[PDB]
């Protein structure tokens, strides 16, 4: 006992108490809350890396994958196969490559190259380059990701150092170094750690498996925790592994109490100095090591061989964890340190083999003790998920210490247990390695990714590039000399109607005005009056009038009655009963017109469809409707075109407002145009306001090009049954319906909502103008979005809201830029027209898709700009509605007509 | 009696039960939940916007100010002035201009223009134009703030929609309308909510006064809220007062089922249609109008006036809240009803005055029940709050309407107090409005905005302009050159050390070197064995060696006899203890060198002062601790600066590579220049790698002009007074002096931690380069930033470690601009030493500040793309040290002796 007695006494520090280990493992405790929570985790060393792997398997598994094994003491690279309807379970062939000393430590590329290589060497010998098969990849190292597809390296560990490499995706450190090769071809579909990997290896024999554990060449843990206390990833639902990385704990200075001058040593020896600390006490890189240094402490001080000393002892990595080993088997646990410790020089004598055995001994306890510490604080934080006064699991584990070690797997068992009393804890040892269990993971990661894949696939129709863009402005510009030049109006889709307002306001314009505003999503009669001269005013008032949804496709003559009948109501509203006023009609219909207050419905669009009114004059079916009251009497001087209204609304300020815009329930859009070009009326003095009707736009096809499954299917159930096809791609009224047949696909082919097509999801509206831009709306919240459609009565979840999100996301963005084409060919055929080298334009705005969306204006804005590059264009957003512009057109027709 | 007992039936939908208040005041509750939570705030109705407001004065309050008070029943303005000091009371002079429907109703210009010429002919009357007064606003509107110095509108209310004005900064918008004026000067301090205002003005005379509360034109509430229930707002110390904004309560549908026919009604002819719903039911705007929508009612069924309906009864607001205040008299009500009524031009029997007079009642009662609905759910959530089993506060007020309707005070608090029976509340009335509460407010607004202003002032100094970094660069050059030229040298600075490395690794370096890396942050020790021919290899390995305190500012024997212990022991760490091999020195301080292997020191840098080493050959003075331990011997054939090294190593693998950086302890680079040029070592053939030692720019005066109190004070205390003076603006071991130096500062002038300067705060050293690097990294929590400070025992609060923050981000960010204009001097030599049009160069840098901190090398990059547009500059990180490159040195070090 003297001997041991005095060892025991001298690394005292190196024997920890039941009591410290508590100590240590409420400290793991705080590191792992610290390493969760969205407001320490940049600072704590236990990092906790989210793995986006969801559970252990379930079984439905199948398929031929190929796992890289890289990291661990060997790198491996096998082939899985998985075929339970086959009675085929599990099989796998690896073949374990040699990578050299200096490639590990040298530049990344050297390393990716050879994996690469290997891979090919790997596939070639199994004939298999030709298949394509999915790859999953063991990557035993920290990693930042967002996705399991993704692995940035945050810092390397254990026997790696390549240049660079930290701080990228190894996923495609690898594709590249891949596609230099040329050889063939890699979907790398899934990247995990050797934890996670050997989890879920285990877990698919043992349905309780809940931990990952790897005590070999280094040392970590993986376990699965509640989405809820998972900060770094938006969700409360379910589970996802975690990738504690313990090595890290007290880095930061955290376990200075605990290390010891001999771990301060081996520290400045290490390949990573002041890092993975906690993993320098534990693993077997450094156990052996961590011996000779003791041991030498102990010669020189002659508490060995009489002190003597070899050059051999001196040397690092003279005393493997291996050599470690042997010592502790008790059948050669002496006899075994005589052969070990006479080839290192030294004299050993029988005594010595005693002392140094129990060095030993004090070491691999310790590793164990503290490893027992922390997954002691896994476990008890496992169980407090449960709320359960006691906790079953199993732990899967490998590390080639632990596989070869006679005493640790005992003793760290006994220690653990004691330390986690109310819970029965099984240590199943995985035998083939993490392989099996990363094939599983890359089984779910391509089966997700195939998903993906086809969905982008589909929105992919939706992208319009720079170059089909300019394809439509093109087109568009065609149209509208189509629907101009009166030998092809005819049969143009464009109308290019002419609304008889010759110039924007003067400031004149005086008196009192009654304004009708009807076609939008609000029907509402108007009083205008508007001062000129020395101080000019606009005082305006008005009222909304509900329009009934069988008045709106009832008759002419009972909407028209209706009409005059708010008309009138408006005029008690007003207390201006009696006097004959003139009124500004603003109709939102493509009207043939032959003055300004004559104009024939040529069409119904967007949600009316009123009998026996097309191909009339509404201002006849008003006075009409008038005379079938005689309550009043008024002078209708104008029928406005509210594209058309909205310019000189805006023009009143802004006398470079030559350009009205509309999107809203419909899209279109009019300018100021020279009367020379407006062959489809008399005259070539002076300009003219056209009515574009630009909705049309691709009524005979000439977008075809670029219209997908979904536009059809919407614009075939539209009331206008192909007609107004551009509109449909771009106003609130439609857009929503093409996100909702999307979704419906998507849904059929198993994408959302577990496939079950809601009832809701059936009906069509649900996606309005103003849900559709809560949506969108930027830094939104997961929970926030899946919220406000559980509000329309979607049983969503998060995935589900980021697909719904995404997809609306892709919907309104094609519009907004498709708008920009519209306005771009505009502008620029005016700035061509006026003969410029560059234009100077306002563009007058209105329309709720466009005031309400996050990102519609933006987008369609820089669209523009980037179109039209010679342009210049301005975009006043109108805040009083057609009504102003309105007035000032009726102004003018009073005038016009005295003078 | 069935006259009114009918009625009372009648509007049957327009009286609410205490069954009903209950439910609204819960759903409240809930909205304001939803206002706070960061996740559902974005879809709330009820924002809940925040005040940064932190209590109702105390009465410190003092000084002059001027309050605006707009968006109420009239546009005020006032003086306020306290002086509690001066024993003066508060003192409040106020007036009224007018305001015209067609200002509020025409554009944000002509409005602000009009409250800027009115605030103007306010001073100009009181002749305070002179003296610069704090100004604070009352808006009165609903409003988003981040500063409090701000206000977004973000939607106009009651009577008020002005053009241009919506999402946009109210502040910033008036602040122009007086510029254009140029007639006086007015600054802003604050803009505050009525609501707020009032809380204020109550919680002045009275404490306990939690709650703010509107009841004029329209209605709205303010009260106090825990900050740790804020979640839009970094903090959890303390309240704040946080706007309500209930108006806009069920604009949602929340209060479909409350709404009638007749507010259905009011809002499709309200200037805001389906918004401030809730408001439109309470509110002196709209409660007139809503009578005479429920008499035109009545009246068509006959059940008034006989039936007549005059047009008076039907134009829009003939009935003013006015009359339905007067019509609920006591003793004149039915008097008045008649004289009102008979106005109408109905003929008003003594039967119709007593029906109508009961509808107001319906009414009014209605409207302030329903305030007690909502204030209950504050009141209530302030009894949470406190956790007192009953609340005891007091409510401020005012309103027009709550001010002058007899019935509705005495309605209204009965309602309240019996719906929150578990209260005792005061209801102290407001007599001053809010301009009183408004100054309280301006007042510590102003407080601040000092304070501020001064730290700005004293930071504005560290901002350099892109004209000074030109300049500094500039100076660089110069002094580059005089460092070059024999004539100058001797003068010169910047001393351009030639390091007799002629060339850049050329493939043919091959061997086993040992290395040497001594003043960095760690000493080490190296062996690094070079393998060239078709497959390259560089396998290495080091060992931290500790330099003690003692032996770093000792003797230059015992420095160097520490060296060569370590570098004993480490050929034992090795096992290469014997042979005689080539030893690579990195010894990173100024050496004049007139060979590879003969290095004299020139001056010590950093941290070192070893005695009797400046002057000596640190070759020699290492050969003799050799020689002296007469242990092993060695074969130095190289001295080497950690510049060089650094472009060495990094050149290895990148042969563009021609210059070094170091951004670390110190800091200073090394570059590629022409042998003609160096007209210090003879010859002109080819190129030599200059050690610039750029840390003595400046040291001759040429940066005195951006150099700062702080900088002198770090560089007077300093172990090197007066030297290496632009390194001391750059490195690691630095900056934090410098911010140090900063913050002790500020907080003798009161700005952090309570004016006490900690003992803390006195240690030198503090501000790490480890620390320095973590309070800035990016998005990262107050709560963080506040617990790094705390670590270091630095006691600070939020608003002390946003300064902090605010410190070291302008610190660093001068640092990394500073390094910058040095490099683009650099690249920009070699730039023209080429004769180039365009330069690609790659660097190589190395450096803990450089490596950790999260912003330096952006700036830093940015900084030398700006600086020097001809040049294309790469930055690659040296990840293995100075060994290898020092390797690389010493290995065509040994060519050329065996030579
Ligand atoms: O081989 P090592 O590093 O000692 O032990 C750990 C290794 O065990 C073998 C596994 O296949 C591998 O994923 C793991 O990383
Ligand atoms: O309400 P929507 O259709 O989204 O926007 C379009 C409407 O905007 C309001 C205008 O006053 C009206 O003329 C126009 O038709
Ligand atoms: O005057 P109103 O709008 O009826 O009542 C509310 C008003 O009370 C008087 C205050 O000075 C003002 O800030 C507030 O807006
Ligand atoms: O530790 P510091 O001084 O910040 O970084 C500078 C050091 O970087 C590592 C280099 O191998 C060494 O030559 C250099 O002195
Ligand atoms: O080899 C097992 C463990 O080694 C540690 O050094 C790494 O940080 C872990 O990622 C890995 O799981
Ligand atoms: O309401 C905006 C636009 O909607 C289009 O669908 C109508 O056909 C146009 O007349 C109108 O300018
Ligand atoms: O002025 C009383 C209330 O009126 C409401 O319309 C505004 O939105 C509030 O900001 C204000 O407190
Ligand atoms: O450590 C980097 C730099 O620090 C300066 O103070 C030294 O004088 C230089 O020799 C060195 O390049
Ligand atoms: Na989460
Ligand atoms: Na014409
Ligand atoms: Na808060
Ligand atoms: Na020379």
């Amino acid at each position: 006992d003297d001997q041991v007695k005095k060892i025991d006494k001298y690394l005292y520090a190196m024997r920890l108490s039941d009591e410290t280990l508590i100590d240590i493992m409420t400290r793991f405790r705080k590191e792992m809350k610290n390493g969760l929570s969205r407001d320490f985790n940049p600072t704590a060393t236990v990092k906790m890396l989210p793995t986006f792997v969801r559970s252990i398997p379930d079984g439905s598994e199948k398929g031929d994958f190929i796992a890289l094994d890289l990291g661990g003491s060997s790198f491996r690279i096998l082939r899985v196969q998985v075929n339970h309807e086959k009675n085929q379970n599990v099989h796998m062939e690896s073949e374990v490559y040699d990578t050299p000393e200096n490639i590990v430590h040298g530049s990344g590329s050297q390393l990716f190259d050879h994996v690469a290589e290997c891979l090919g060497d790997f596939m070639e010998k199994r004939k298999i380059k030709d298949k394509k098969l999915p790859v999953g990849f063991t990557f035993s190292f920290p990693c930042q990701q967002s996705k399991i597809d993704e692995a940035i390296l945050i810092t390397w560990t254990k026997r790696f150092k390549a240049s660079g490499v930290e701080g990228a995706d190894v996923v495609k450190l690898l594709n590249k170094a891949i596609k230099k090769r040329g050889d063939y071809d890699a979907n790398i579909v899934a990247v995990v750690n050797d934890t996670v990997g050997t989890m879920m290896t285990c877990g698919y024999d043992d349905q309780h498996c809940e931990v990952g554990l790897i005590i070999g060449t280094g040392t970590n843990a993986c376990y699965m925790e509640e989405l809820r206390h998972i900060d770094l990833v938006e969700g409360d639902e379910g589970r996802m592994c975690i990738n504690t990385e313990w090595g890290a704990f007290g880095d930061d200075g955290s376990l200075e109490d605990i290390r010891t001058e001999f771990d301060r040593e081996i520290d400045r020896g290490s390949l990573n100095p002041g890092k993975q600390l906690f993993e320098k006490m534990v693993s077997g890189m450094y156990l052996g090591e961590l011996v000779r240094l003791i041991l030498v402490k102990m010669a020189k001080e002659g508490l060995l061989f009489e002190g003597r000393i070899t050059p051999e002892l001196l040397t690092r990595g003279k005393f493997n964890t291996s050599d470690v080993s042997a010592i502790e088997k008790n059948k050669e646990g002496l006899h075994n340190a005589k052969e070990i410790l006479t080839r290192l020089g030294v004299e050993p004598s029988d005594d010595d083999c005693v002392s140094v055995q129990h060095v030993c001994t004090i070491v691999s306890f310790r590793s164990a003790n503290l490893v027992a510490a922390t997954l002691g604080a896994i476990l008890n934080r496992l169980r407090d998920n449960k709320g359960t006064p006691r906790l079953r699991t199993t732990v899967g584990v490998d590390g080639s210490l632990y596989k070869t070690h006679p005493q640790y797997s005992r003793r760290f068992h006994k220690t653990l247990r004691r330390l986690v009393p109310d819970s029965d804890v099984r240590f199943l040892l995985s035998e083939s390695g993490s392989g099996k269990g990363a094939a599983m993971v890359t089984a779910v990661a391509y089966r997700l990714a195939e998903q993906h894949r086809q969905i982008e696939e589909t929105l992919a129709h939706f992208h319009l590039t720079k170059d089909m863009l300019l394809e439509v402005k093109k087109r568009m510009r065609a149209e509208m000399e189509l629907g101009l030049r009166k030998q092809t109006h005819n049969n143009a889709v464009v109308k290019m109607l002419p609304s008889f307002v010759r110039r924007t306001p003067d400031g004149t314009e005086n008196g009192d005005f009654l304004a009708l505003d009807l076609g939008g999503t609000n029907f509402r009669v108007l009083l205008v009056k508007i001062r000129s001269g020395k101080k000019r005013t606009v005082e305006m008032h008005n009222k909304i009038y509900a329009i009934p949804i069988e008045i709106m496709q009832g008759t002419g003559e009972e909407l028209f009655d209706h009409i005059v009948s708010c008309i009138s109501d408006f005029l008690d509203y007003m207390g201006i009963k009696g006097p004959r006023m003139p009124l500004g009609f603003t109709f939102s219909f493509p009207c043939q017109q032959t003055s300004l207050d004559a104009g024939i419905l040529i069409t119904w669009t967007k949600g009316f469809k009123a009998t026996d009114c097309v191909g009339h004059d509404v201002v006849t079916l008003l006075r009409d409707a008038i005379k079938r009251r005689e309550e009043f009497d008024l002078d209708v001087v104008a029928v406005v075109n509210d594209t058309v209204g909205t310019m000189m609304t805006c023009a009143y300020e802004e006398p470079t407002c030559e350009v009205g815009l509309i999107v809203g329930t419909g899209s279109n859009a009019c300018y100021m145009e020279e009367m020379k070009n407006v062959e489809m009326v008399e005259g070539d003095q002076g300009q003219m306001c056209i009515n574009m009707e630009w909705g049309a736009f691709g009524d005979n096809g000439c977008l075809d090009d670029i219209r997908t499954h979904y536009d059809r299917l919407v614009d075939e159930y539209s009331l206008n049954a192909g007609k107004q096809r551009y509109e449909k791609m771009i106003s609130g009224m439609y857009l929503g319906e093409i996100v909702r047949n999307i979704l419906i696909d998507f849904t059929k082919k198993g994408f959302l909502f577990r496939g079950q097509i809601s009832e809701t999801l059936k009906t069509r509206g649900i996606f309005e103008t103003k849900f559709l831009s809560q949506i969108e709306s930027d830094r939104l919240a997961l929970l926030q979005v899946r919220a406000i459609l559980q509000q329309l009565g979607l049983n969503s979840t998060c995935d589900d809201s980021i697909l719904v999100k995404t997809v609306c996301g892709v919907v309104s963005r094609r519009a907004a830029q498709l708008c920009g084409a519209g306005m771009a060919a505009v502008v620029d055929k005016i700035r061509e027209n006026r003969g410029l080298d560059r234009l100077n334009v306002t563009v007058g705005v209105d329309g709720t898709l466009y005031k309400l969306h996050p990102h519609f204006s933006r987008i369609m804005h820089q669209t523009v700009k980037e179109l039209s590059p010679k342009c210049n264009v301005s975009f006043l957003l109108s805040e009083d509605g057609s009504g102003k512009g309105a007035a000032l057109i009726t102004a003018v027709g009073v005038r016009l007509r005295t003078e």
